This record gives structure tokens, sequence and C-alpha cells, in this order.
């Protein structure tokens, strides 16, 4: 999408994962959708460095609205949970520093049940555009046929563009596309700043090995469609919750970074571990995901229960991955020809190799011959940065 | 078994699962099957609070024998690995005050291909025996039929017992009798103090689940044979590895408090967290694992995501556990009436609750009429010991 955003992956908050449709305010009112939660948020979001790490977009995700359209027939927000409106929440948000993501279907109702936006395009957009709304996330159920999804993606797309606020658009068209059939992603590249490609994410191990099998099995559709304004989307990230390990946050950090994801956390950032905010708020890996380069990585390796992943970087300089899907014993030993690194370029003459995750270390000078040796623990990423050298 | 062992279930370390087969002692000397390792792990127990903790049994699986047996048709250890042979190995961690498990299989070969027993059950008990060995886990790969594993896992009992010395038996048998025939529990209690009903465990939340799954199906046929004596084993302990997250892990101490069983850890002792470290040393749930009543738990009610298992203890005591089984939101809600709670006695007329896990934290006095209200992480569990009034 040429809006002139996106240029790096979208950086952010995305409520979905963790607090879901919890419309129980009165039983349970710390995890309901309400504009206090997103408030709260905001606040910590700015005091709590996500703001510095590079964490702009507070987003809403579904189970905002109230059940029916007002009487001019345009979106409100639910009364009880949200009295002070949308705008008077973008208004808060604006005002440290931050920017509001809304939600929205592209069908007669949302995922959850609620108002959805056909035959309102139009009406739908200048409202978000009126409340100050600074990205929309555009979801896809309850819609008849892909003329019908397409027609309406497109059209959202074109209205939000018309309103002449810079909004920026995320769909879920790839992902609703099957079982018709396999998307255009060019199309979609056209009218999206990045698209859902896969299922949803939940907290467990065996989502993230789901989300990553999916794409280095589809790498050859996706990955080159990818760059600044337009990203494929891995869905939130989950680092901070309850369903990972240590070595598998790791993983989903590093291999978020190698694919050029947006990186949208789905967590309580009220009650977050110092160990998952300094991942989360990681200078250097964020640095690889946000490379101005914008060009997304891709599995190079697959065998013995390891993977191998790597993504170019600006300067010829490269992003290295490499998992241990092995779920039993201890860290397993993994060596590869430096040369075979970066299409041979990372390390030609010379490169310096940093590990990054799990911890950051200076590995030093590897010459075009030499091999690379490192150690990867049970379900866990080593993840480096080849800087191309002609020292040594 | 009837040998007067594993009166409650037995505590130590078993190797297996974090370091499994590994010969590779030039490359990796340090995590090789080799006596380093135990006595590196038997320092550490000393050192670190385990044997404190009641952790007594240092394990040794599978890969540790030579290719084949000496002139006299023995067993012996790997010359290269175990240069100083068993029996020293269990004179130095004698010495530490612990006690020496080693491993061995009904079969043709050992399951990682090393020499079984079959045809040498007598040789190999009177050679443990003599060794000083204080454990055997027997190991049920390469075996003929039914009749043969049976016969076997009987004659290896019997032949440990004509030893003289007290050595803990631990059996395979029903693993390796499904799917074939049902195993008659009686029986193997009969000849077994503890023994391994489901697939091996890896480091993984994925296979927690199955186990507990499993046991849970089972439980009418598994939860009133074991007591004092003889217990089921649903695998080793993985907590301080990789796989598990924190609550995972939490998750693993609670159901092996609830199911009495026995707690062998198989972690790197050398490098473990101090979270772990502290879990797997916690007094309170070690003191439900190691009740002496011997009574194991079991599923009390399962739905909405939710698992709840009980746990009768000594003194009017009971052991709760609920299970969030949800891998997805947040921390989310479960209620129950307190009455529902062991078999309608644990709080009649009132019962003062205490949560062991995730913290320790006191609730209160709770009423016949009341309600226990919790929130439980996703793949979390909440453990509680109710104290009746009495
Ligand atoms: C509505 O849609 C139209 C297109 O249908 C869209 O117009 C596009 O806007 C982008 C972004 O402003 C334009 O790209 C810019 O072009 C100018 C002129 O060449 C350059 O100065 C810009 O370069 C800077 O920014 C780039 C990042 O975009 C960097 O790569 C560069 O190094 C500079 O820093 C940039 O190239 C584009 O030309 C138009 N296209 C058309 C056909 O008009 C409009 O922005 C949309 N409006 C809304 C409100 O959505
Ligand atoms: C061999 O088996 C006998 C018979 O089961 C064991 O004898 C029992 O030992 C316990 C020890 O506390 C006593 O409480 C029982 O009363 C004994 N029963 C009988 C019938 O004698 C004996 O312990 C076993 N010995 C070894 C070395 O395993
Ligand atoms: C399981 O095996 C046990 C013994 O191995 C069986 O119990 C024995 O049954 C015989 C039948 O005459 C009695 O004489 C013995 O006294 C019993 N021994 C014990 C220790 O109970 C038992 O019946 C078997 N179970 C099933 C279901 O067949
Ligand atoms: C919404 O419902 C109307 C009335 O049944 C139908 O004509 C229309 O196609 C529906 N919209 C979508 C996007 O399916
Ligand atoms: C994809 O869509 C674009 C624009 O809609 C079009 O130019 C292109 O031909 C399409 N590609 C395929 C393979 O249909
Ligand atoms: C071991 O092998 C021999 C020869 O093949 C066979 O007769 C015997 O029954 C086997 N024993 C077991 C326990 O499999
Ligand atoms: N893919 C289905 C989508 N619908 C949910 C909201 O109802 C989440 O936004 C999810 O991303
Ligand atoms: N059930 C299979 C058994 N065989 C392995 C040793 O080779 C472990 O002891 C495992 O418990």
């Amino acid at each position: 999408l040429d809006n002139g955003l996106a240029r790096t992956p979208t950086m952010g908050w995305l409520h979905w994962e963790r607090f879901m449709c919890n419309l129980d305010c009165q039983e349970e009112p710390d995890s309901c959708i309400s504009e206090k939660l997103f408030m709260e948020m905001a606040e910590l979001m700015v005091s709590e460095g996500w703001k510095d790490a590079g964490y702009e977009y507070l987003c809403i995700d579904d189970c905002w609205m109230a059940p029916q359209r007002d009487s001019e027939g345009r979106l409100q927000a639910d009364p009880q949970r949200f009295p002070h409106g949308i705008r008077q929440l973008a208004n808060y948000v604006h005002s440290k520093g931050l920017k509001l993501g809304i939600y929205a279907d592209v069908g007669n109702k949302t995922c959850a049940g609620f108002p959805g936006s056909f035959g309102y395009y139009d009406i739908d957009a200048q409202t978000f555009a009126d409340w100050g709304v600074d990205l929309l996330k555009f979801d896809g159920c309850y819609c008849d046929s892909l003329e019908n999804l397409a027609d309406g993606y497109k059209h959202m797309s074109l209205a939000l563009n018309r309103t002449g606020r810079s909004i920026v658009y995320s769909c879920e068209w790839p992902l609703y596309m099957w079982p018709f059939q396999k998307p255009n992603y060019t199309e979609i590249r056209q009218y999206c700043n990045h698209w859902r490609n896969f299922a949803d994410i939940d907290d467990s191990w065996k989502s993230i090995k789901s989300i990553l099998d999916w794409t280095s099995f589809n790498q050859e559709r996706i990955v080159d469609v990818a760059g600044p304004g337009g990203w494929n989307d891995p869905d939130m990230l989950v680092i901070g919750n309850f369903g990972l390990s240590w070595n598998q946050q790791v993983t989903q950090m590093a291999l978020w970074a190698i694919m050029a994801a947006p990186l949208f956390m789905s967590n309580d950032l009220r009650h977050i571990s110092p160990q998952a905010k300094a991942l989360l708020q990681d200078k250097d890996v964020i640095a690889i995901n946000q490379d101005p380069l914008g060009k997304q990585g891709y599995q190079l390796r697959q065998g013995d229960n390891f993977e191998v992943w790597e993504r170019p970087l600006s300067g010829l300089a490269w992003a290295v991955a490499m998992i241990n899907r092995q779920e039993i014993g201890g860290p397993r030993s993994y060596t590869i020809a430096v040369a075979s690194l970066g299409k041979g370029v990372a390390c030609n003459p010379a490169c310096f190799i940093t590990q990054l995750l799990p911890v950051k270390r200076k590995l030093g000078f590897y010459e075009w011959t030499s091999r690379l040796r490192s150690h990867i623990n049970p379900t866990g990423t080593v993840l480096l940065q080849l800087e191309n050298t002609m020292q040594m």
C-alpha cells in the first residue's frame, strides 16, 4: 500500500490474544475490554519504555462497539465499557505521544457478532478519520463470496485514502481467501500495509511451530512480495504470557525479526517479567526487524531437527537464526560453512559475527573459508548478526 | 512390592531425558554418559540441598555398559566412560549419603542395543547386589512374547529378593503390555516398587498433557492399586530444562504431588535456575507428594477447559489442584463448592485453605457452605491444602 506508512514493520500493542472478548466488566474488571484498560496500557507503554523501543500503536481489536449503530447509522463505542468515546480515547493516546488502532469487519458482522461495515465502508472510514484513528485492522468474518470479500477490502482501502488521514490498513484478506483460492499477493499488497496469512496465534509453542512451518512451506509465495509499505503478518507476539518457555520466547522474537513481521505485543504490560520485557525491548533485535532495507528473511536449511533462517540487511549485513526443533535432551551442536551464509556475501572477504540471542556475545572475525560452530537449546534459537568486513 | 522399600514415592535423579545416550566423550566430555557426570551430580545433590529436600537416589539409565559381557558372562560398565566400575561409583555415592540406581533390560538387548539380561536374570541380580546397587530400572525392549516379558519381570524381582540386598525395583512392564493386553495391576504391584504406565516424557508441554490425560482416562484402573511399596510412574520431572514455561513446570510439580508419583528429576543440576530449584525443593509440595498415607489422588472434575484433581492426605487433610487447559487469553476464573471437595468431608464444618502453588498464600477459613474462587493461568495450576477444623 503506497500511502507512505509502514516503511518498516509496524510496532505496537494489540489486545486480542491476551484479553479476547471479555465483556464481564462486573466480575472480571481487570481483563474486560474497556477504555480504562487501554488508558492504563498507554500509560505503561510510555512509562515502561515501550514507546522508546519503538512500540507506537495502541490497537483495539474486536468487542469495542455497541450492539448496533446509532441514529445516524454510524458505529458507536459501547456506552458502558467506553463512556467517553473513541475520540476522547484517541485524544488521550495522542497526548501520550502514541497512536490508536481500531477494528472493523468487512462482512455484515464482526467475528464476535458486532456491527459489520458492509454498506458503510465510506461512512465507517470517515467515522474513524474523525475520531482520530491511526490504524485499522479489518477482519473478514461473515462474508458471502470472494467477490464480496475482495471488493470490501479494496473499497475500505480507497475509502480510508479518501478520508485524507494517514491510517495504517491491516488486512486479514489472504487468510480468508482459503478455502476458496490462493491469494494474488500483488493485488493484496496494492491495498494493504500488512496482511494476515495464517491462523490465529495462541499462547503455545505449538502455535509458533505451526506459523513458522507454514511460513517456510509457502515462502516462495510470500517472501518477495514483502517490503516497505507492505508486510506479511504472522500474527501477534505472545512473549510475556504463560505458554512459552524462555527459549521459545527467544525463538519467537528472533524469527519475528527474521521475517520482517509487524511487532504487535499481546500481553499485560502491567504484569510482565523483567526477562520478557528485556527480550521485547532488545534494541539489536528490534533493529534487525526494523532494518531500512525491508527484505524479509527465509528458511535456508532444514534437517536433522535443525532449522537455519537468514535475513539480508542493509550494508551487506545479515541476520542468521538457528532453531533446534528437537524437544528432548540438551543443547545440540550445529556447524555451518560461513560461506554458505548470506548467499556467500556476508563473509566475503570476512565478517564479524555477533550473537544477539539468547545472549549477546562478540564471536570475532570469520574468514570466508571458516566454519561457524554453535550450540542451540531445545526449542531455542541462536540469533547472529554478520557484518561484512575487509579487516582480517 | 513388600520389600520394605518405597514406603513413600522414590525421590532422586535419572539421567535419561536430559542426557539420553550421549557416548561422544571426545566432543562433549561434560555431557556424555560417564562416571564423571554422575560424580558431579552427586556432589551437587549434596551441595545444593537436593539430599536435604528428599532426593536420595542417583540413578543410571541406559548406555552405561560395555558392548558385551566379560569372561564370566557378567555385565560390565564401559571401560572408558566408567573406568573405576559401578561398585566404586556406588562407594562414592554412598560416601555422599546417597543411593545408586542402575539400568537393565528384561529382553535380549537394552533399548540402546547393549547386553540384555534375558538368560542372566540371577547372574545380573547378584552382580548388582555385589556392586552395591540400591535401585534397578528394568526396561522391556527386545522381548519375544508377553509370557517372556511377565516371566522375566517376576524372575528378576525374585532374584533381587534372593540377593538379600534392599534394592528398589522399578519396572516398565505395564507400558510394554499395552496395546497387546490389559495389565493386571495387582499382579504388577506384587512384584514392583513402581511401574511405568505411559510413553516416555520429553521436554514439552504436549508430553505432560498426554501423560495427565492418559492417567485421568485410566484412573479407575490404576489409582486404588497404588500405595506404600507400589506406585504409578508417570515418568521423570523435566523442570529446569528448556521446553516448559514456568506455569507448565508448576503444573508438573503440583500434579506429580497429587499423583503420588516418584519424583525423578532429569535435568542438569550444574546449570539450573533459582526458580526451578526453588520449585523442585518446595517443602510443602514435597510433603504432599511424600504423604505417609500414600493414597494417590485423582481427577475429580473436567470441563470448560478446567481440571480439578484432589488427593486425600494424613490427618483429614486434602490436596486440591486446579488446571487451566485453555492455552489462550489470560488468568481464568474458576469457582467450586467447597463441599464438593474431599468427598464432602474436607470442609465440614469448616476448613482452612492454604494455596501452595504458584505462590504460597493463606486463603483463610471456608465454611461447608462456601465456594472457592480462584484465577488459574493458562497451562498453569493452582495447588491448595485443605486442613479440616476437626
Ligand atoms: C492516497 O493514495 C495515493 C496513491 O494512490 C498516495 O500517494 C502517494 O503518496 C506517497 C507517500 O507520500 C508518495 O511517495 C512519495 O513521493 C514523493 C514524491 O516523489 C517523495 O517525496 C517521497 O519520498 C520520501 O518518502 C519515501 C517513503 O514513501 C522514501 O522512500 C523517500 O526516500 C523519501 O523519504 C515518496 O516517494 C507517492 O508518490 C504517492 N503516489 C501517488 C500516485 O500520488 C497518498 O499518499 C494517499 N493518501 C492517503 C491520505 O492515504
Ligand atoms: C524378600 O521378600 C520378603 C517377603 O515379601 C520380604 O519380607 C517382608 O519384609 C517387610 C520389611 O518391612 C516386612 O514388613 C514383611 O512382613 C516381610 N514379609 C514376609 C512374608 O516376610 C523381604 O523384605 C524381602 N527382602 C528383600 C531383600 O527384598
Ligand atoms: C491378578 O493377579 C493376582 C495374583 O497375581 C490375582 O490374585 C490372586 O488370585 C488367586 C485366584 O485363586 C488367589 O488364590 C490369590 O490369593 C490372589 N492373590 C492376590 C495377591 O490377590 C488376581 O485375581 C488377578 N486379577 C485378575 C483380574 O485376574
Ligand atoms: C448482508 O446481508 C444482506 C441481506 O441478507 C445481504 O444481501 C448482503 O450480501 C450481506 N452482506 C455481506 C457482505 O454478505
Ligand atoms: C494480481 O493482481 C494484479 C492487480 O490486481 C494484476 O495486475 C495481476 O495480473 C494479478 N496476478 C495474477 C497472477 O492474477
Ligand atoms: C532371544 O533370542 C533367542 C534366539 O533368537 C530366542 O530364542 C529367545 O527367545 C530370545 N529371548 C527374548 C526374551 O526375546
Ligand atoms: N482471524 C480472526 C480474527 N477475529 C478476531 C476478532 O474477533 C481476531 O481479530 C482474529 O485476528
Ligand atoms: N520406555 C523406554 C525406555 N528406554 C530408555 C532407555 O533406553 C529409557 O529407559 C526409556 O524410559
